[PDB]
């Protein structure tokens, strides 16, 4: 399972774009954090897929449950609270290489 790093590059790569979002913009840009929120889950539920089929299942919820976070920076209304689950989202991604 360990092979998903283009997966995980693109999905880190939208999770930073989405937190710069976050930070830059006072109210953000919301059709564009949309944008990188649909690919960022999509490529979540690839990964979670992919540790599923090799038998990781404790890295394959931890791959579901950043896609509650990252539906959750959708919804939250607190600038804060979007940067606490980007950087969470970010941390994990990365200790995936």
């Amino acid at each position: 399972k360990k092979k998903i790093q283009i997966m995980a590059e693109e999905a880190l790569k939208d999770a930073l774009s989405i937190l710069n979002i976050v930070k830059t913009n006072s109210p953000p840009a919301e059709e564009q954090l949309e944008r990188f929120a649909k690919r960022f889950e999509r490529n979540l539920w690839g990964i979670a897929r992919l540790f599923e089929s090799g038998d990781q299942k404790d890295e394959a919820e931890k791959a579901k449950r950043m896609i509650e976070w990252m539906k959750r920076i959708k919804t939250t209304a607190s600038e804060d609270e979007q940067e606490e689950m980007a950087n969470a989202i970010i941390t994990i991604l990365q200790s995936w290489f």
